[PDB]
């Protein structure tokens, strides 16, 4: 499988550009999107390899994860002032690299060798850490303390992927229902809040 | 000696109780409650054991400290609309989850091999970064921002747990005046204070 | 060398004063002055040695570094009175420990085996992430969000370290254009905008 991979630098990419247009929010310089791009799209997995266990962290063993930040959070800087609301375009990436971490999070977490408790805690764990860091260090309130789906997306997104790979079903409709299950219930609650 | 662990049991539980009353406070979801409790139950342990060098962490390697959590968080749901002022409730179980935690932080980083400056260091950092990941992710300023003992009752905890340690005194008795000279003397100021 | 060891001394005892200055600002306790200033002098280099993967970690392996901090935060409990703004210092001091850790936090960052690019990387974040702690933990809003040079400058820093280090210079002279490039260049905007 090299889906979930591709997942993963999705995720990456995608929570980049959240933080790099959250950097667009606070005016910040170029440094500040590359570092809080960097922060917000490793962050997640950077904490669920630091609690597993894995050494060195997935950035530090390829540089090039940290890499694709520079660049979609420099790419970003150019292209901030395009798309506003930018803030929507925050609500709308988050739910997709939440859904993304939530699945491939609760994958690798799964692969590992701990329960599927672990698994969904860690699926959980990658995309609202992985907001959270940015949410944090930008400065504003972050996207958990609004209602209502944010971490229960997350969840069923990894319950559902662990669900439907206990029975031993293929994994990749496992990712795909996970997948599903996290975006799809995200985004309807994000229709109709906004 | 599984006294300790029974002390830590009730560090992870009334912690999570802490977060999962602030998730009340912010009128989250139940999948807040879960996570928020865990983050604040779990979390000053784990920090604890990754500056430490434990691998794995010590709810990854048993997976039943975050059940409790989803337990204890998931009935804290159900009864965090009988107790009012809840935050009253938070300062207290803040207390006490931040005497235990000192103590048997202290214990624990002392056991590793560590000095008992880092032993002292572990035991208020367990409890202090328990209660700061629920009052960061919660959104609210936090207890430690406030008059007047907080890091001090851990301190003294700490730091009588190791003093009566080094005489090699009875563990058990350094625990409980270690846990009595954090808890009573956090519970003077949280008197005269209310 | 042992250059860059005194180097790492200054950077954590300057940053313990920031963050003890910083409780000094909060009207907190003494107990605030040692924790906080631990947190803000240790917390860039505990950060960089876990995601590099260094255990156990520096003030761990050896408790002197926090006794420093111990030693530092309560001067400062006694020292706070005398310089005010003590915000300004703040600024100051940020600035001399962000480059003293933005270059020497490039070189174990460079020694460990990483790449360039990581080793701009933990320079870059010994700095912000060790501001970071303190100004989250304090209650305030962090440097960072502010203008306009404080990641450019641990970021030019590192970038010139990396630079001069890899067409073989001495080391040294990379440490002082380094530390150079990140001090004359805050301290720049810290003239003009104040």
């Amino acid at each position: 499988q090299t889906v979930t991979i591709l997942l993963d630098w999705f995720g990456l990419c995608i929570f980049t550009v959240t933080g790099a247009l959250v950097a667009s929010r606070k005016e910040m310089d170029i440094a500040g999107f590359v570092l809080l791009g960097a922060v917000t799209g490793v962050g997640g997995g950077t904490i669920r390899d630091l609690v597993l266990g894995r050494t060195p962290v997935f950035w530090v063993e390829e540089p090039a994860y940290v890499l694709a930040c520079l660049g979609v959070a420099v790419f970003t800087f150019f292209f901030a002032h395009i798309p506003q609301s930018r803030y929507r375009f925050l609500l709308w990436l988050d739910a997709v690299g939440l859904s993304l971490f939530a699945v491939t999070g609760a994958e690798r977490a799964l692969q590992t060798g701990a329960g599927p408790v672990i698994a969904i805690a860690m699926g959980v764990a990658t995309a609202t850490f992985g907001g959270i860091l940015r949410d944090l260090l930008g400065g504003e309130s972050p996207v958990i303390l609004r209602r209502e789906i944010y971490i229960t997306a997350a969840l069923l997104g990894a319950a559902a992927f662990v669900a439907l790979d206990a029975f031993g079903a293929p994994r990749e409709l496992a990712l795909g229902a996970g997948f599903a299950a996290a975006f799809l219930s995200r985004a309807a609650g994000l229709v109709w809040g906004l």
